[PDB]
């Protein structure tokens, strides 16, 4: 297991524009398009992020490419945000891949409300960031996901994801 097979799992794939958990638009693994009613303008988005002409359909190939891409800024850009970087540093890389999963899903925006949570976490005080991390929209939108995240940060294993 790593977090490309982790965020694999939890995302899906699907090649054919969809709707998220949220209602938005998204193709391949989880790529979000846009968070925009019209579908043309995800349209345009696709087309914009795969370089041709898609008509709202791609190959797993280009669903793999956005994904590594997708992955990358996430990790980057936790690296670039001074309240994330000093939590994420200070964890072993099992907790590292569910940090990067939380920014995927919700954004850096999504885990700004999370403070709380991070302190617990840069505090290995893992049960309590653990009971923390579900008193949270995050949690009950999301159960399932977000209980196998969570018991990533409890463990420090992979146990939620076999
Ligand atoms: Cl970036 C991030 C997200 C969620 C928990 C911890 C960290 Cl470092």
């Amino acid at each position: 297991m790593n977090i490309f097979e982790m965020l694999r799992i939890d995302e899906g794939l699907r090649l054919k524009i969809y709707k998220d958990t949220e209602g938005y638009y998204t193709i391949g693994i989880g790529h979000l398009l846009t968070k925009s009613p019209s579908l043309n303008a995800a349209k345009s988005e696709l087309d914009k992020a795969i370089g041709r002409n898609t008509n709202g359909v791609i190959t797993k190939d280009e669903a793999e490419k956005l994904f590594n891409q997708d992955v990358d800024a996430a990790v980057r850009g936790i690296l670039r945000n001074a309240k994330l970087k000093p939590v994420y540093d200070s964890l072993d890389a099992v907790r590292r891949a569910a940090a990067i999963n939380m920014v995927f899903q919700m954004g850096e925006t999504g885990v700004a409300g999370f403070t709380n949570s991070l302190r617990m976490l840069q505090q290995k005080r893992w049960d309590e960031a653990a009971v923390n991390l579900a008193k949270s929209r995050w949690y009950n939108q999301t159960p399932n996901r977000a209980k196998r995240v969570i018991t990533t940060f409890r463990t420090g294993t992979w146990d939620a994801y076999k």
